[PDB]
């Protein structure tokens, strides 16, 4: 990565749609890669922001982070320009020790993806169901 | 949503192992369940903690958080007690408003699992190679 | 050079529209051509300007500058007049040394037109879209 | 955007030559596209680069900046080695609002290509004729 | 000249060792490419960094610079965590004239590799002193 | 590490070139050994020089300075005093601790020569740096 385009498929409530984010680029103060929705509305686009520490000494207990932004907008009466009335977010971090291996980093990655995909969280999030 | 066990299949570097979590120690203060490997001490070491959000009050929105902790164990000779260091962690959160819908929630979480499975994050996590 | 109505055919993302900017004149304040389309208010909005800077005592080489003004307008309320909320524009400079010739002057114009036609700028402008 | 070799054909005084600008890696410290006549000595090299940026601190619009350079050298100017004697450049900046469509952004891009081909600029640029 | 996996071989004291370097991408902090071995395993740092410099307005220095970091660790008896006691380094810089060509630049690089492998430089640091 | 004439071959971008440098003795004030060209004018000679030591009170550790100087000149802007013209230059610094082993030093020398011989750097010093 090296990614010219990022496509997430099998998404949405029924697991049937796709989202294409194109890289905008990498931010040269932050060292942060940034993707956003391929649709032509810069004002109102889905975004993914990605960072990994060098690691530097104070970032040796390194972070890998992805920020997810999904605004929802509509057009107000009397305004040709649409705007966001609600926003949805997610924020995921790893890892953090310098002595972790790719295998452990992956377990955390997948013990996560496999949980996000599990009914516990599907209903705890989609219907705001307390666990009991 | 329910304090049922979770089978996290298809996990690890190649997506081929399984870990099973069993919820316990739910703290009524905040409705947060500790999901962990069932049995002995590893049950205390390898765990995922899951909160469930509820709308409004603080404020006109809500937040969901899951904490992942996977410690590395070893022990001194003659010790009565093993210990863990070089611990792997992750944190995933979600944020939505009080008027949010199920469809926008589904995209934020369904993307996220698809996003974790994307080379974007596989490289950012497994190698620590950000998409540069 | 001498002004005449400039008709720009085959324009817009689909290459189907035509813009017609009449040779209103040249502003003697600064030697700037004024080309516009057509109405009492719209001609003050849809505009192209042109000027030439000759080599000079300020130890300057020569250049040609072209400005593109493409504002649009939206809604109106009880105050009744419409207004511009958005504007697309460009500032186009052609820079040459004092001994530069016609061939070089022509290459810069045509290379740019070829580049504007090329996918690199189709995507830089229609999409996000910085390199990568 | 994505880089690939661009062949800027139908260029120059008679509209008959081609520049073949091969992709160069994109340096993240600015995210600038770089295509060039790579067989050239770097002090000569004919090159096209594109800089694209999003709104940020002190910046409200989206911008695309295009730089075209064509230095020309004398192969052996009383020497054995080439030395640049002539230079010619394009420096074009485009600017768009965040809420904007591709159709609209494209008009400024396409209008310029159509404009570059106009008799007004053929004379304003190739003969360096002032407006009149 | 591009991000790629680099495999070395026929290296080491007996000339029989191999090494594979997995890229980290290009770091926006300074626009510099880097690659490391596993790269997840060498928690104690095994790295190669490659510049990527530009013929800047204030320098015209588009040099190639490669930095090599090779630590050696000691295990503190019954330790769960090994640590570096020695660090070896190498730093190679290639300085160029702006009118230089590929064969000129290659003469120096190929000359250097041929020299590093020569008995004179091998003896000076394998066992001895400044040459005599 | 006695200086003796060093003959290099299989050098240049195509690996088709030789170079012979003869000992000129050693600079006694800094231990900088030198291999000279067989010509009459030092200004235009290709040469290689070397010195290795651990300073008594700038220590740190042991470092070696390996330097390549390749001046170029031509008689057209000559023939008298055909000055430089395409100067090429490179060097290597290596450093080791007092405990570095014999194989450690060998490893680093060979790792570097193997990298210099790698396609990554073969192309980096030529027409394109690994900006991406």
């Amino acid at each position: 990565a090296k990614l010219e385009t990022v496509t997430l498929g099998n998404i949405g409530k029924d697991g049937k749609q796709t989202l294409v984010l194109n890289p905008r680029g990498v931010n040269p103060t932050n060292g942060v890669a940034s993707l956003s929705q391929a649709g032509a509305v810069p004002a109102l686009e889905k975004r993914v922001t990605v960072s990994v520490s060098q690691p530097s000494r104070n970032r040796k207990n390194y972070k890998v982070q992805v920020k997810i932004q999904n605004p929802t907008a509509c057009t107000a009466n009397g305004s040709c320009d649409p705007s966001v009335t609600r926003q949805a977010y997610a924020d995921v971090t790893f890892s953090f020790t310098q002595y972790s291996t790719d295998e452990e980093r992956a377990f955390v990655r997948t013990e996560l993806a496999a949980l996000l995909a599990s009914p516990l969280l599907i209903d705890a999030i989609d219907q705001l169901n307390p666990a009991y």
